[PDB]
């Protein structure tokens, strides 16, 4: 990693925290520069403006989340047992996707749907669609191996995600309440997987 | 209907249109009064502040949407053919929930749920949970009649909604709607019902 690459990562990290803490209107290029330990000049040269920088924050978060999802879908491909394997995936998906800072960023992206529509388009393409596509590729391979039966693996992926997250994600987005014991998290993931296998299991 | 109740209803209808057009901060009590055919003093006498009026907008929309869904679920609860009946429910749910104006209001609620937690809780309890509850009530009755098997009706309702809406609702929230034809959304609804019946059908 070059010094320029590291500085850019530091700037995006600082911007991500600043936007979550203050919102778009509550922060500035100058404040982000200070938080990142960068000169104002460097932040302007590399990111142009606050709107552009917010777009890079969205893309960085989408990439980070998807790297995690890729690691967990790879683990499912190494499981002998589909119910346990899917339970482990579901439990990790809930923990990753219900992360408090990630939920705060999601709210900001939605709040800016009209003002900066590109943020939500980027999240949808590079975040949401990419994690369903990764899960779909995993399910296709599992289907080819006779371990599950998903004819439309992308649809099947959206069904798993939808059963798993419809209540918790909406509860967070509407109430801010993002609370669950380890016991509740697991019971929820397992019930979603049971229903999923009722449709897509062999 | 009393004169006062009519004035309240008219102000709420005006406020609903204003908020959908320009958002929370972009809407003024003057604009609302103008649309309603009321003085700004009267709007303040009836609602106290813009936050309170927005809360009443949220409650009114929650009630309107749920009256529609309750009609659909009550009819299904008396039905005899399940595939067709559930397709009708799912197709109507996606039609109702994909309404451009409702989606705008939903983005506004999410955008403001952090700063107006009472408002987001109101949509969650009276909007989101009520449509699951109406659906669960229907499933409970159908299970009692031996037509489906949903031992946990509210969980099964959450599964139908999650399967139906994970893609369309996320796409709408992040990208400013779907843009999908009625035909595509109806086919999506049918697929969701096929999956639902593989888990919960007899
Ligand atoms: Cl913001
Ligand atoms: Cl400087
Ligand atoms: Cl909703």
């Amino acid at each position: 990693e070059t010094r320029s690459a590291r500085k850019d990562r530091e700037i995006i990290q600082a911007a991500t925290a600043a936007f979550i803490s203050k919102g778009y209107d509550g922060t500035s290029m100058e404040e982000i520069a200070t938080k990142a330990g960068a000169s104002k000049q460097t932040v302007y040269k590399h990111f142009t403006d606050k709107e552009t920088l917010f777009g890079e924050v969205v893309l960085s978060t989408a990439s980070q989340v998807n790297d995690i999802i890729e690691s967990v879908t790879t683990l499912l491909s190494e499981a002998i047992f589909m119910e346990g394997g899917l339970q482990q995936l579901a439990r990790r998906l809930i923990a990753v996707l219900m992360d408090e800072e990630l939920l705060k960023l999601r709210r900001l992206i939605i709040a800016n749907a009209d003002r900066m529509p590109q943020l939500g388009r980027a999240w949808y393409e590079k975040g949401f669609e990419r994690m369903l596509a990764s899960t779909a590729s995993c399910f296709q391979k599992l289907t080819n191996r006779g371990l599950i039966q998903t004819g439309d693996p992308y649809l099947a992926a959206s069904h798993l995600f939808g059963m798993l997250l419809w209540i918790p994600m909406n509860e967070a987005m509407f109430t801010g309440s993002n609370r669950r014991s380890k016991a509740e998290l697991e019971r929820h993931a397992d019930a979603s997987v049971e229903a999923f296998l009722a449709v897509y299991g062999v």
